[PDB]
């Protein structure tokens, strides 16, 4: 018999009038493209841009009734990388692109097999920069949600529908792990129907769900932003008369804080609203500041203190004393509870 | 009867004597093209290189007689996007492109249509970087005004004009959020017709304007620069024997508040001229270096202290110490609604 | 006779039937390539986004016995690289590409050359940047395996089959040199069949061993580690009636040592599990704050001193700081034994 | 009649013997080529790479007889962009380009039309990053001059010649405004002639005068940069018995003048030579310097001082506490002149 | 006659049998191909990625017999760039690219005449990112050499020879200046001839020797590396009874001289080997902490001071102070003179 590069001759070349212009079954049904996606690559999601990278395959499914051989005895003819500008092809596209490229690297690396019955798999490598508006309002406790939608640009909804598959519509590689945020199992699957001036075109999403990793601000912005408070919790325990000792605490700690305070957003989006690591930084930046106006109010006593009623001052500026190595260590545990149930059920 | 593909044939092929290098109307009246753009993705407005990053659909719409079929009985026949250049098409472009590309994730993102009176609908997706002259006069609260300006290169006034539709000449995205500024409904429309050596050159642009959210710069630079000038106002009510308690305080305050100054243009674009945020941090470092002054004064009164006239100088430099509890705390807070009041009406 | 340029055109051209489209020995056993890689360039490893640049020369050899000639005279048949989209080539790709490039400076960068027997040689100059799951739970002493896989796309196993070869699978070059790790000379060299939907496909891969020198964080972090601790070590040999001598200590150096603790982590990607070097600054941050706890527990003593009872609080206060000039010395080396113990046999 | 595709069809096609790699006038005088550039954006000039961003319209006129026409009625024939590969064109290159790129936005853009004499208009737009020796003898007032050299590269002098039009050879746009720099309106013309191995080739070249604008230093690094030299002046107004008092502040100001010198060439090239900058900083740091070793001096005194000897030593240690404060406040003015006036006119 | 265009149409067109896929002389001697670069732009040279950016005009010469014509009265003819693709050319690229590109600016930059004995003269402009294994033993005073080569890939020693020309193999531009090292009119030229499994290439290279400027250093990392020290000379000069003073001295330096160790090495590459600014630092921090232990030896003393025998402590705890006013600027100025010394030889 003939190869298969030449037996497709007589289905792809000028003879049976197939045009690669032309869709599937015209004047009739529109065509009813499944898709289905295989990550491969995850991460790199930054939020200065509020971007991800990610590195899928791209699975296509239809039905093309003209490239329904039948004197071939296989099953599966694979096809020729350099040959897909022959046939018609879905025009797929992502909303939210904003920049991509293929892998060509020896090879397009594209995958084409024709079925005795139409159907068509159709596979290629794309490396998409997928955008999704970050929501900031809890942050080292959100749950983020970025999607991607497969719209079309030149076909309506009478012409070209795009669906998902029920076997595994979206797969997830074996080893695949994030440095920073993890994939969770549960992915939604809804339309995303859009309107335009022009017409309506189908559209078609999957949600993912990323939880991020407390292990790593709870040691870097969450430890040392305790023990400075910690540190201003110590002048209490020295003696009202030392000057250049309780003056100095107050001040080098209040003041570290702030770079706390502007360290915790340096690589962060200039958002409007308040994030919880802001309400973190800010409160505790009331009990340093609390302490320095503590010894404000223990030195205004002793510097103003007539024998008998002189004597109450001397005690009255220490009973505040006695009382600070009490408040705060208590006062502070209670934010302290109601900062991690908050933020751990909504 | 024949497919669309071979039908158009006879209208794009070498009979008829269509022609990809003609305009339409040759020797009469010029092109109206009007067009119409679908802001899909925006944000991404750096300061730095004064430009921002902006995907939109670019809408075409003209008239070309010679596509004008009378035999086909429908009324709107879809082409594929490989088949563009063979028909005549508008060289519109951008002034300030700066470094652009178009999107071809599986096919060219490319929408073209034909009507049976010789309408042409032209739909591509670009993804612009445009650059505007920021304006930073009060960099906290101003209004900023980006503009997109679409001219002809090789066709003059009197062969391509370009125009606005009344149908909603610029759409916005459903969900369309940005991270810093927010986008207005209010999109003025303005003719921008250039003149060079050459000649004159039709021109379309839309004004954009972009109002910051001052959410963000409230709380990193202003409450704290803020704080520090009440770290100043603490030293008054500590006596005015211990030396090294309040020299320590106005000396590590108002280094520390020449950080926020340094920190507040890390990320700005070197203008000459000053803006709204350098005038609160300079007016501020005045408090923090008159505190300095403040005890440079009651320090020397104090070293000079004859034993009558000697009592009058501790008087006196305790006098000064109740007047400036009350003046720099009632003094700030002058220029703090003179400040929040002028530069929120112009 | 004819030159190789016309002789090879009777075995590439319209005659003998020889389809760039059609792989060898065709319904017949499948195609066995073998493969050998020469790393020429090597280093760049960054850890932010967890990839690294590598530049390898990819040999390609199979068996095509239709260009097995018999009529030249010669053993080896040079061919220009313009002609490589002539002959039936692998569809050999990588799963961790991540964006790659050729190099085409003045020449296509291939080689091919074709042996009598049917020996078909394909080597090209590819520019890879490779990723790899950063494993950082002992981030100064880890050694990193960072792997490169060449997996097919367009043939399964019943059809391409990769295999390394005995004689060097994996050359390294002569001035090879990195400048943060080394390359060991042991590679290892295992299959990694991978199994989709669609079905099996051939995987060849080898292990690269890169071991960290320890040289430069010897001496940037843990230098400067060790003598803040000592800083606060000499507060124990000051009197403890210095009041702004042994507080001041115990808060500058307490402060900027987390400074180093936020050095530390500052070009590192944000990982929820805890490295070598993370407990490293924790442990010398509890030496640098028990000082401070040390002069609060001394002060607090003299502060509350009856005449008999009072002289042995004086000497109570100074029995802790005749141990604390011992204990820390000597406590500080037993965590700095058990440290450089268990990361040295892990 | 026939138009004008179908009548430049006979000039451009087989007939007339009309070929693109045959430059006009040949066998005789070389072509005379004159160029205008107009700038449409201008800015981005960075001084760590010494490289500035420019995007110009580079018109081209020259003269071609074989592209006469005598029987078209009209005056100006507009050509398609996209037949640009079947006239000659010079061969312009720029010998500063270091990457470049051009804009193909819905259109290649370029302009080409054709006047009855022969005379041809080729304007097209190009975005160079064009480089120039940064001359920072004195950085903050500098007069930059980055220049841009048209040169040939495969036709000498006797085959092509450029020149620049007396009819606005350099054009300005109407609101191009820079963020740092100036755009003076004076740009000489002069010629750049070079001479290598193979020979002799044109070169045109414009010079642009950037000055900087100072309003932009004289904020961050000259107000900060006379304040801080203020704080060591504060010293002498306090008693020379407080020894934290003038101890902390002689350390802590000469500490943080420092940051300043790093923080003034923190985004500047790495140059051997001495800048304006650098004798600023340096000359106030001796400021600073001298007020801690003025205090050296006073205490020096204090702790040496038998007793009519000693009450002079007292009063010698308080005589230069008198002229402390009139020296350096009158010194640092003296400087203050010398600077602002040799940078003035140099 | 015909013109240049057409009488080189029957050199390299379908007749006299020329091919652009066979090398001149071929069953013979190998093609001796002799090439010269011209440095246009230099400079950009990076030490994290360890490359530099060059701009050079590669000329190739070489000889084909088959192009040699005799009827053409002239003796050189200038050929169109976009012919290139029709004559041999040799396979030249480079061994440490690294990702290189043209320049296209309204012309393919070549350079492409042939005289009547056969000579071809090939020139074309090549931006290359050239890597060298940095050697950083010395860093402020290190001679680094760059190389480059220049090999073959698709034919071997037989077929395809590089050599230098005697005539100026290398030169320099005329105002090529470089903004941190500078080039040295010294350039060897000896071979790289490599040895593969597949066989031996050809190979040529030329030595850059790029000495460093010791102007940017000597004023950033050595004029305020060396003041620090003197701050700690002061505290010898400060009466021993002082606490707070000599203290807040002692520590306030010895920090702020880490700063400039790990400020000496933020943009270095991370070498495990020791350099010669980490001897500097290093050795500078040793003597801001032998200053901090001088004073816990002198007030060791004082606080352990039987009436006779108590009045020597206070002289020897003052002795100590009387050498340590003599000892350290004198012993700093001996490592002052092994240091530049030593690195100024090697
Ligand atoms: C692509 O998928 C669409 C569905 O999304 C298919 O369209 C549906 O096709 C049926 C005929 O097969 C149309 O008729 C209906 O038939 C059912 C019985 O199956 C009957 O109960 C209904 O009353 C109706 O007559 C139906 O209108 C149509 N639906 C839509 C929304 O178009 C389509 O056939 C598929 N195309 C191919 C090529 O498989
Ligand atoms: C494209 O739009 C232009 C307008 O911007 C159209 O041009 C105008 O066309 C009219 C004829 O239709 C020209 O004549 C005028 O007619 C009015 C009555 O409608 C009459 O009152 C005037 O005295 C005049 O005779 C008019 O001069 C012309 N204006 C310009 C500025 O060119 C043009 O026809 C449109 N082209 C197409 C193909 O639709
Ligand atoms: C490519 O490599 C494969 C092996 O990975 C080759 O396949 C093996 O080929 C043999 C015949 O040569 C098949 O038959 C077996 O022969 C042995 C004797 O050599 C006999 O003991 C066995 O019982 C069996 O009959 C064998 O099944 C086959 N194995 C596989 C896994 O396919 C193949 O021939 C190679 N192709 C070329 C073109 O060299
Ligand atoms: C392109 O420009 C060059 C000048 O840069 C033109 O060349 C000059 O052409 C004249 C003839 O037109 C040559 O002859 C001279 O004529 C003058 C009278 O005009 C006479 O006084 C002189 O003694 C001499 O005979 C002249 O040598 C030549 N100069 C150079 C440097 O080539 C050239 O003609 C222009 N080409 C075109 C096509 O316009
Ligand atoms: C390209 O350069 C090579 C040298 O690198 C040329 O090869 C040398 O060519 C000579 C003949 O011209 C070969 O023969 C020798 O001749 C000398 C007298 O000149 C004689 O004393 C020797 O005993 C020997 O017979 C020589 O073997 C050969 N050397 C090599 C290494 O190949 C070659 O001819 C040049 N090609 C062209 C086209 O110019």
């Amino acid at each position: 018999p003939m190869p298969p590069s030449e037996f497709l001759d007589k289905l792809m070349g000028k003879v049976s009038g197939y045009d690669a212009r032309i869709r599937p079954n015209f004047k009739g049904p529109p065509v009813n493209v499944t898709c289905n996606i295989f990550i491969n690559s995850f991460g790199s999601i930054a939020e200065t841009t509020m971007d991800y990278r990610v590195n899928i395959f791209l699975r296509q499914q239809w039905n093309d009734p003209r490239l329904a051989y039948s004197e071939y005895p296989d099953d599966s003819l694979d096809l020729d990388p350099s040959m897909l500008d022959s046939i018609w092809k879905p025009d797929l596209f992502f909303a939210n692109e904003k920049g991509a490229n293929f892998h060509e690297v020896t090879t397009d690396n594209k995958l084409l097999r024709i079925s005795k019955n139409g159907n068509v798999l159709y596979s290629i490598r794309i490396t998409l920069v997928l955008a999704c508006p970050m929501d900031l309002k809890n942050f080292p406790m959100d749950v983020q949600t970025c999607i991607m939608q497969l719209e079309s640009y030149g076909f309506t909804m009478n012409d070209l529908i795009f669906e998902w598959d029920e076997k595994g519509a979206v797969q997830v590689a074996d080893g695949l792990t994030l440095p920073q945020f993890i994939l969770k199992e549960e992915k939604d699957l809804r339309y995303c129907t859009k309107h335009y001036n022009t017409g309506k075109f189908t559209c078609i999403e999957a949600r993912f769900h990323l939880e991020r990793q407390m292990g790593y601000y709870l040691i870097q912005m969450y430890i040392p932003s305790l023990l400075i408070v910690i540190l201003s919790w110590v002048s209490f325990w020295i003696n009202m008369d030392a000057a250049p000792a309780r003056v100095g605490l107050g001040i080098t700690t209040v003041l570290t804080m702030t770079t706390q305070s502007s360290g915790s957003r340096a690589s962060l989006p200039k958002v409007s609203y308040v994030k919880a690591i802001d309400i973190w930084m800010a409160v505790c930046l009331l009990f340093v500041f609390s302490a320095l106006l503590e010894y404000a109010a223990v030195n205004f006593i002793a510097r103003q203190h007539v024998e008998e009623m002189r004597k109450l001052f001397i005690s009255r500026a220490k009973r505040i004393d006695t009382v600070s190595r009490v408040a705060f260590p208590l006062v502070f545990l209670i934010f302290n509870i109601f900062y991690w149930i908050t933020y751990k059920i909504i």
